[PDB]
């Protein structure tokens, strides 16, 4: 063949309601084409003029068909509800692209009896939480920051577990959770004592010729073991070299007791000699010490008594008093945990001091919280006294768009807030109601008669109605008729414009303005009988066969 399939669509030139008059509407189903609204014979689509209002998706109409409404009346209202009801907080006038924000604290915990201060000292300002016990915690989250579940909030400022240099760490009755060190070490589960044997380890790579000390030579703090390396502590210098170059030098504090045949001693190089024990005949141990067999030291073979210091570790750390307002499936807590960053027999190579027990407050949420949550932490003022307190809150932020001025397709809007800044709200409660104002006064027509699908409302105004005066005649037109220009509706009176007469009396006839649209056969209807359309809305699309050059 030699033709081409074309489509021209028929858009309405006015807002109104769609009426089929003598228009067969067919629903055609094909094997793959499926459903298609067609006008098999073609016809007329009438648009009864009216001001059509698109409603927001939550709108519930407050007007029924036939009501007469003044201009600016509320045609429908929408409601904003709260999922997971809690205590409402109303934020500032943050014109975030116009919308107002409302937050709902669904759960909260606050450290009562603990005061937050801002220690301008220590370089730059830091938040410090002081408890009634006197403990000071450095706050590790600046105000207004979101905090995930399990995150460390504050860290105890604690010099009881700070060492002088590196060394060797062993446990005694302490049971830790074998967690990956991804969380800064191992959590303490059962308490006990932790034993620390100092040794100052220096990583070096210069050749052995750059040594100013002999192996296992006891040295004082001020001396320089290497020309560029000064030691920080007094002790025995252990020199590790494997390739004619120094690998590391270790300074081992202790008490040197001279011996012949150190291996012959009774307590072995398995160390850990309790006070009062005889490592060697005539040698008794004063304080808890570790045996260190040394041969080829200056002054001959010896055994070094490494002094081990102990740190007592409680099963649970001291927990600050906290008041929890938990609700709605969410349980919030600040759990106090003790973390050991070092393993139970690890050699901690260091020159300067080391901290080996970190006490931390850890966020604990998610008893039944879906997808966990995030705690926004704030520094608020306590109700009774004049101090500052720390609080962590899970909130639900809802946004109310401000309002809209009237446009062609929608009326003006007026939002109204039903809740105050300190109210205890329940689940599903209404916090805001939005009114959709009318543009012009008129009579409401054609609400979607189904429920929750009320998307458009038509209102006929004095720009869609016309009263035509029949003076002496009786009108020759009936209430159902569609008049065209020039048509005799009554004796000596003709229709001024296309419309449908809505009321017929003896003195007057009232007609609703309408526009017809011709539809060629086989056109695809884009609209259903009774649908409310705006200007430019597609009513149908006509399918043409056109000459195609080629």
């Amino acid at each position: 063949m030699a033709t081409e399939k074309v489509t021209k669509d028929v858009a309405s030139d006015l807002a109104g309601q769609v009426k089929f008059v003598n228009l067969d509407a067919e629903e055609k189903r094909d094997r793959q084409g499926t459903t298609t609204r067609i006008a098999p014979k073609g016809g007329l689509i009438w648009v009864l003029s009216g001001e059509v209002y698109n409603l927001p998706p939550g709108a519930e109409p407050v007007v029924k068909n036939g009501d007469r409404i003044e201009a600016g009346a509320v045609m429908a209202e929408t409601t904003v509800k709260t999922e997971h009801g809690g205590v409402v907080r109303l934020p500032e006038q943050q014109d975030s692209k116009g919308g107002r924000e409302v937050e709902i604290i669904t759960a909260s915990v606050m450290l009562d009896k603990a005061k937050v201060l801002k220690e301008t000292q220590q370089g730059r300002e830091h938040y410090i939480i002081e408890t009634a016990t006197g403990q000071r915690f450095s706050l590790k989250a600046a105000p207004g920051t979101k905090v995930a579940n399990g995150q460390v909030v504050a860290e105890l400022i604690d010099d009881r577990y700070h060492t002088t240099t590196g060394g060797i760490l062993k446990y005694a009755d302490i049971e830790v959770a074998k967690k990956g060190k991804a969380k800064q070490g191992y959590e303490v589960l059962k308490g006990g004592t932790l034993l620390w044997i100092p040794e100052e380890t220096h990583e070096v790579n210069k050749d052995i010729s750059l040594l100013m000390v002999e192996d296992n030579q006891y040295v004082e703090a001020g001396t320089e073991v290497v020309k560029d390396i000064f030691c920080q502590n007094s002790g025995v210098v252990e020199v590790i070299q494997k390739n004619d170059i120094l690998r590391e030098i270790i300074i081992k504090p202790g008490e040197l007791h001279l011996v012949d045949d150190p291996e012959a001693a009774r307590l072995k190089h398995g160390t850990l000699a309790r006070p009062g024990e005889e490592v060697l005949p005539g040698l008794v141990v004063d304080t808890l010490s570790q045996v260190d067999y040394l041969e080829d030291t200056p002054e001959g073979p010896a055994i070094l008594m490494r002094p081990v210091q102990e740190f007592s570790v409680p099963d649970e750390p001291s927990v600050p008093s906290q008041d929890s307002s938990d609700g709605s499936g969410q349980s919030i807590r600040l759990r106090a945990v003790q973390r050991l960053p070092y393993k139970h027999d690890e050699r901690v190579k260091s020159v300067d001091g080391v901290d080996l027990l970190r006490t931390q407050l850890v966020l604990e949420i998610g008893s039944e919280a879906p997808q966990l949550a995030a705690d926004i932490e704030i520094v608020t003022d306590e109700v009774d006294p004049e101090a500052q307190r720390l609080q962590l809150v899970i909130l639900e932020s809802l946004i109310i768009r401000r309002d809209i001025a009237a446009d062609q397709t929608q009326g003006s809007t007026f939002t109204s807030l039903l809740v105050k800044d300190g109210d205890h709200i329940g689940p599903g409660a209404v916090i805001a109601r939005t009114d959709i104002k009318a543009k012009q006064a008129g009579e409401v027509q054609g609400i979607v008669r189904s429920g929750e699908s009320v998307r458009r409302i038509l209102v006929v105004t004095d720009s869609d109605r016309l009263r035509v005066e029949t003076n002496g005649a009786k009108p020759t037109v009936k209430v159902g008729d569609l008049v065209r220009p020039g048509d005799e509706m009554a004796k000596g009176v003709t229709a001024p414009e296309t419309a449908a007469v809505m009321a017929v009396a003896d003195d007057h006839v009232i007609l609703r303005l309408a526009r017809p649209y011709l539809v060629s056969p086989g056109a695809v209807l884009q609209i259903e009988e009774g649908d409310l359309v705006q200007r430019g809305d597609n009513l149908a699309l006509l399918v043409f066969e056109r000459a195609k050059t080629g």
